[PDB]
């Protein structure tokens, strides 16, 4: 059929294992048909990894920076048990954080919402999208043991003592043993997580929440609520308000209070550790992580990152290297594409791409929705776990194939 | 009458939960046992009358003869100095009564199955213990200007046993903030046993959660030992109830919480305490059904009470002649398990009958009889005002349930 062009080069980021399966059928079944794109490819799989000794990692962070816009698989964070299985020379770091890192912006989990299928918290009909700031509170503390009695201080020598002061805080007076930590954040990182929110919600068109602990955390906490106050008043507010939505800053305990309580359609911009544990609250709470969806967004709002929220889903792997059957859920990976396309069509006002992407949503959620037809993980979710309820790994993807071309003709 | 043997402690509170605190002493209480309660009157007013001293008092108490039921209380701020014109903003007395008992306090929902909760799977209680010594409660924090390093350092008062410590935490390249925090092996053992013996007590499952995977040392050291004491003085125990302990990573234990149908406990750090009990409670419904008993290493001090606060909404329309609806379940409740506790205590079996008929009619009002507060009937998804009743009115019919019950 008639294909539509992309006029920017798209960066694609090849995974492993279940999700390098269903994504090399998502590429030619539901998008190499319809569409015109040169794709720079980086393969990001362990094998691929270990071999450029990681390189093609920071490579197609780079690619992604100067195209703007990537579309990545779920790829496998190596530990202790993946060196020796694919005998690799190291523990390579997470390519998510090195991707992370090098293009700067923050990553905003958002929830794919179906409602034939059911959610934990049933009230939740609206997306709660959960943004994480993920520089270095306790992910980069230095901790240790205090073996007794002594006295804790934290030191702060200035590279400069004549603009600034030294310090010379007391912690505590140990009257036995125990433990002791330090964490850090900076003035630069928190600017950023507030610019990537507040265009967030713009484009998103939610409200926004950031959450903190100020009250106890009086300075800590307190310079989050302040920079992102700040950077609100200066340069979004107005555009806030064009839109209909708000800005606000809640305690962390009001906040989940109100967020569990509430039908969802929101955007929380959390801490690195709160967002971490609220994600996966959250995203349980939805359901499936085959409908969690990701995209990582820069301050200045030029570069994405499209990927789906779950990984490499290792256990229906095992199965399918043996022939077994499966029924491994493509939304999300689909999701990855179609968001990604969607932010690709805008940077270039490429509507057509754009109406594209919003066509391949529509013939993926309706194959659940109206058609019926799903896969275990979502079947579990409506009390049917009968072998008819639902269907396996390519049957679906066969399904929403068969959609696309017919909600394509128009 | 049913002789309770000790004295029981009861701290009075404020606002609206001090006039359901009355009405439940003199029609659910008093006429049924001859208890000698060691008053002491924990409101706003006579908080700031003797300089926060009655608090102290009142946890004093509570360690003299074991159990207090206490009613919720106001902790001032700005906001309550200028309301009450007090001369300091006196701390939380559930702190300071906290800190002269040590001891862990632990969160437990009332599930009422004929109403639903949030989390529909849930049809079990979910007990968070918070451990609520020190991390980010007690940690020291401050901005950083500009460039400079951050160093962490240990100064051992013995030289000669044990080595200072100097770490680098960290290089600014800019400014921005700093904080550090601790705890001590002392309050972890304080929490560990104090968990332990509520497990044992409920018996039901129990499980500790911390990020030991990034925070190493720190996390570390709760896993640690929890473990030690757990070998050292609970498997036993745990095997013969058949129930058991274990260390999850908060990741798996919170995405696990929420797939259950509860029916379990959960001892977690002070930080992760707070936010999740709060997440915990949300998911049961009403605060109205909240409870929670703080609970002493040695397990011979007990502090029961509400899980909510005064209520302060609820009373400013009582103060405006105008009809309420506040569930007093969970203030009933904090009496009949504090009188629970005082008769496991006093091994006053005739007294813990009456704590269980106590919360059998409570419940069942609702249960059976369809009396509820606004709250509970809300949660039904019934939105009338004929399908619920007044603060007093669900008072008077427990009452009469109550006497009932007693008859046999
Ligand atoms: N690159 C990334 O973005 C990323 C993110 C997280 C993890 N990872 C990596 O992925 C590998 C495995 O991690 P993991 O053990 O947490 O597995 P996972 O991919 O996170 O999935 C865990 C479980 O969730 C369910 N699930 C997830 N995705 C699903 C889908 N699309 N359809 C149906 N069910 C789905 C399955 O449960 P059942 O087995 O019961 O069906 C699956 O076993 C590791 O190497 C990890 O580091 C990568
Ligand atoms: N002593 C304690 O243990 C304790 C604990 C927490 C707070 N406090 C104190 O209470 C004051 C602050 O109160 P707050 O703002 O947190 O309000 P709250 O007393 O915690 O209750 C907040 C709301 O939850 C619902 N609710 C709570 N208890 C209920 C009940 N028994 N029956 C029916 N509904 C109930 C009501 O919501 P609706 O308005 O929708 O009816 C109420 O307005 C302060 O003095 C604070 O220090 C004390």
């Amino acid at each position: 059929f008639s294909k539509i062009k992309v006029k920017q080069p798209v960066v694609e980021l090849d995974g492993d294992e279940m999700t390098r399966i269903i994504w090399d059928k998502i590429k030619k079944k539901l998008i190499l048909p319809y569409l015109d794109v040169d794709l720079k490819y980086y393969d990001l799989s362990v094998e691929s990894r270990d071999a450029t000794s990681d390189k093609i990692t920071q490579d197609a962070a780079e690619a992604i920076k100067k195209y703007g816009v990537g579309i990545k698989c779920a790829t496998i964070t190596p530990d202790e048990a993946r060196v020796k299985e694919f005998n690799l020379h190291k523990m390579w770091k997470s390519p998510n954080g090195t991707i992370r890192n090098i293009l700067g912006g923050t990553v905003f989990r958002e929830p794919i919402v179906i409602p034939r299928i059911p959610r934990l918290v049933p009230r939740w009909e609206k997306p709660i999208i959960i943004g994480r700031h993920a520089h270095g509170d306790q992910y980069k503390a230095t901790d240790t043991l205090i073996p007794g009695p002594g006295s804790l201080e934290l030191v702060y020598k200035p590279s400069d003592p004549t603009t600034a002061q030294p310090q010379t805080l007391k912690v505590y007076d140990y009257k036995g043993s125990g433990v002791a930590m330090a964490m850090y954040n900076t003035d630069e990182s928190i600017e950023g997580f507030a610019h990537s929110s507040f265009k967030l919600a713009i484009d998103k068109k939610l409200n926004l929440f950031l959450s903190t602990k100020n009250t106890i955390l009086k300075k800590y906490d307190g310079r989050f609520k302040d920079i992102f106050q700040e950077v609100y008043e200066a340069q979004y507010k107005s555009k806030f308000e064009q839109l209909g939505i708000h800005y606000e800053h809640r305690l962390i305990d009001d906040m989940v209070a109100q967020m569990i309580k509430s039908k969802g359609g929101f955007i929380m911009a959390l801490k690195n550790y709160d967002g971490d544990v609220q994600s996966d609250i959250v995203a349980q709470g939805f359901g499936s992580l085959g409908l969690m969806t990701s995209i990582l967004v820069t301050p200045d709002g030029k570069t994405f990152e499209s990927e789906a929220a779950h990984g490499t889903v290792t256990r229906h792997y095992r199965k399918y290297q043996k022939g077994e059957e499966t029924s491994t859920n493509s939304i999300a990976s689909i999701f990855a594409w179609s968001r990604g396309l969607l932010k690709r069509g805008e940077l270039d006002n490429t509507p057509a791409l754009c109406k594209f992407a919003n066509i391949l949503e529509s013939a993926t959620l309706n194959t659940v929705q109206q058609d019926g037809i799903m896969t275990k993980d979502l079947a579990l979710a409506c009390g049917n776990n009968e072998r008819s309820a639902y269907v396996t790994t390519e049957e679906f993807l066969d399904a929403v194939e068969k959609r696309l071309q017919k909600e394509i003709k128009s």
